[PDB]
């Protein structure tokens, strides 16, 4: 099987704080893109988001979210990367 | 209005007891890849591993080091992905 | 403001055990329907559930999702309703 | 192949510190509705008020009570819509 | 010097592994009756039956209900007496 | 066997509070009867000093105070239904 | 104010065991005695006995049970006395 | 049938912020006297009193000393007698 | 510049499952002697002893038994000495 | 096998407060000595410096050291004896 | 009789609010060395750092890191050393 | 200020198991060294070992332990590097 993510994390500083462009191309055919404050991101939430994530994603039965519950990790895991390359 | 600071780029490429081969393209410039064995990779265990590179990561003197922590990181990134993806 | 919300529940009794087929119309536009074993629901589940539900309901940040956790939300309520009407 | 058992309806009509008019709708037959201040719905209260309306309705004795609490439930349901649709 | 708010009877009678007869006569208008196996009668259980009812009790929107939660917890009251007078 | 309990329970309200005459006839041959300020009656004290007075009651010796006992329990009753019964 | 309390205690062996013949004699006016058997007394026990004998002796309303309380207490403290005094 | 192995007397005589005397006849041999504050004599830290002087007598080596924790034990009943007798 | 209060002498006289003999000349008056089975002595259960007898040496009314406490925990000081001495 | 510790305990009164020459004659061929303020010593401390050193004096590798905690614990050992013997 | 597999050498010069110098000579190849402010080093802080150290040494994959978190840690035992030589 | 501390560190394997052979200057005054069956150093104890010769070496009075504690500070702190170095 395959999966191909992308993440693309650009850092822009503004008059008020520093800001965090995220692109996620995930597996080449959707785009996700958010611009989050970085400022205020903690590591510990931000893994505990992705535990109830988690704990919501495989116990969750529609056709539907089990991809918009995916997007918003992927979008998670962004926020984590930005914590460890900068 | 803003200006840019950095940019970082990471590329995830999963390829799947369960095996999963990994490659990860850091900022264009290094390729870091590997095999696991997937059966036992358990969410709550790289949830922690995170949390302690971060403990590491943010503590560590030498300028060095932080890379070196930065790539575990991904690579328990990675293992994370492969959770939500499958 | 204004929203509605019906739910028609039906149990239906097959040879394996009975099924609860939850049809709930949001807004009258919006109709969800899906078709869960009945036997196996346990309220507190259920309850923890919408607990975890709505912690990520209001920590999310794309403009899809917010809608996607609510249909969960509101497929969780429906097994709770039909643990107190049968 | 499979056999209905019992169908049950739920209309819930929900109008919007803040001041929340409710009616429901149960099985077509019953109406119910009431007037609250909605700045002090807490999630969590009204889960916990799940859990004891439930305890209560599984070990109550007469006939018509469960009815009663049944009808308590479902108020209690509606301000948890209030939380997630609002 | 006072006056008299109200007047209440509540008349118990209980008749005798063990089991147990319960007559009430609430206000001298309602009368309850039920029939119960007295073994597995344990206090802790039933006191912590009426903590509930209370709970429930207090926070019971319907008229009606009240008196359908008063009722149960004069049984639960009987299966107390049963201890403590045998 | 047979018990006949017996509970007149009437509340009056003076200058300084309301008051709860209460009047229990235990198997038709003793009368007890008592006066408590009502407005400081608390359900968890009133089902602890049951908890405690059956621990004493069952573990107690003398031909005199189980039926000593038995009484402050009646009262202590007499209190909680008080409390459902107004 | 006076209070004298005779502790008599005799300590008999029966082919089954010790039996602890208890004579108490409250302000010369009540005598009080049993035979507890003796071997089965343990000290934790009765320190606990006489907390909670406390705890209702302070919370008891009746004009009965205050004297009825102190005696269980007395025969309590000779149980103590005889661990002590053997 | 059965055989006296041994008798004790306690004789407590209790004369009473406050202030109390206290005369303790042992086995009508040794008297024992004292005096004491009473407003904070407070029984809980009497029953742990005797709780120790238990552990104590019991591991005690000198065939002496039991008697002079026995005396003390003695002591600490005149106070706890004094909570109950006034 | 200094007053000498009192002077105090131990002597301790310590001779080896293992089977202890303890000599012990307090202030070159007294001689206290005795034999115990050394496999089962344990430092930490000692140390409590002495926690224990400290509580009841300082919390003890007759001057004697100050006396009699003193040396049970000169005895259970000497089981202590000999676990570090051998 | 034998050991012989002389404890000479003197307490002598100083401008500032008392002050305990301790005196210890570990197998009349050592000899140590020590000045202490007395007045801080509280046995909680000592007893639980003896259980550190006891941790240590059992886990400790060099040919040097198990003579010089053994004497530490003297030390410590004679402050304990101050206690009981003052 | 034995054969030698590694050795390993680390010279540690250790130069002295407070501020240290740190001078590590890993294996006679690495010099690593450091200034620090050595008022607020507490022990237990160090040695929790160590905990971690290994954790993540332990569980690193890459070849290289190992030595970028060997290298931590003997900084790491610096700071500890500082604390007892000083 | 100065400290030198020279650690020489060998491991050796024996037909029984691996042998640490440690070898330490302090203060290129005393050499210290010693040989440690190297299989069974788990770094928690190790880690623990140095937290109570600090409790240990900041208590301790004599003009002698507080070498022979750094001592074996020094040698407890040769197993951790053992374990980060190979």
């Amino acid at each position: 099987k395959q999966n191909s993510v992308f993440y693309l994390l650009t850092l822009g500083r503004k008059p008020y704080g520093s800001y965090l462009h995220i692109k996620i191309e995930l597996d080449e055919d959707e785009k996700l893109e958010k611009e989050i404050y970085a400022d205020n991101i903690k590591l510990e939430n931000e893994l505990r988001q992705l535990k109830r994530l988690y704990e919501v994603y495989q116990s969750v039965e529609i056709d539907d979210a089990q991809k918009a519950i995916q997007k918003e990790a992927l979008l998670t895991i962004a926020k984590i990367l930005s914590v460890f390359d900068f």
